[PDB]
């Protein structure tokens, strides 16, 4: 049938279009861990600088 | 005789769930654009922050 | 003694410069921490959100 | 001279170097943050592209 061969074709890219999508979906999950993996190193650079101020407060007897 | 209509349910329901999936991520993409303005201006306060550090740098 | 009077008077400024430059870092990281926390919440609702699109695909 | 002198002249060199090390510890944080804030720049760059991805997927489809 014409409109069945049709509707085939149409069903097969809307099925990919939801496949390709979800891989979209799933990439950027992964993504997302790298770049908070980074942040925690940024995170750390921060700690530790403010780990020293602290520290030079308490020392001074400023506390 | 009825897989057309088969096709045509599959269809829709395709058609459907493409929909709410674009829905999904709407709502996703503009809470993170609206997020990103706020977070913006959010920052103007730490950036006053290291301005008022520097001016006490200079008056010493 | 005038020199004890002066140094006291100067380690006096010293320490309020110290105050200062200490509470504006305490700021910084208190503020830091308002970040993370509205970070936090907004991956989790992303999170969320992916997974109620994954939901309406099974099947 | 005396005891009380010395140990306030103490102070007040031990304050000067703590003056100078508040400031490095300042000048390095803010600079952290800065290559932090380029880092989240970059992140909200990778999101916005994959979401540009996934509409035009289904702007393909051309329903
Ligand atoms: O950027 C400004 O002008 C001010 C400073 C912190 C809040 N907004
Ligand atoms: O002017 C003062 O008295 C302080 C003492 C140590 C050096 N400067
Ligand atoms: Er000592
Ligand atoms: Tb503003
Ligand atoms: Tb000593
Ligand atoms: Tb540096
Ligand atoms: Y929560
Ligand atoms: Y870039």
């Amino acid at each position: 049938s014409w409109e069945l061969q049709r509707c085939r074709e149409e069903n097969q890219e809307l099925r990919d279009a939801i496949r390709q999508s979800n891989q979209i979906l799933r990439e950027v999950s992964e993504r997302l861990l790298h770049f908070q993996a980074s942040q925690r190193e940024e995170k750390e650079f921060l700690m530790a600088k403010f780990q020293e101020a602290r520290k030079l407060v308490e020392e001074l007897g400023l506390v």
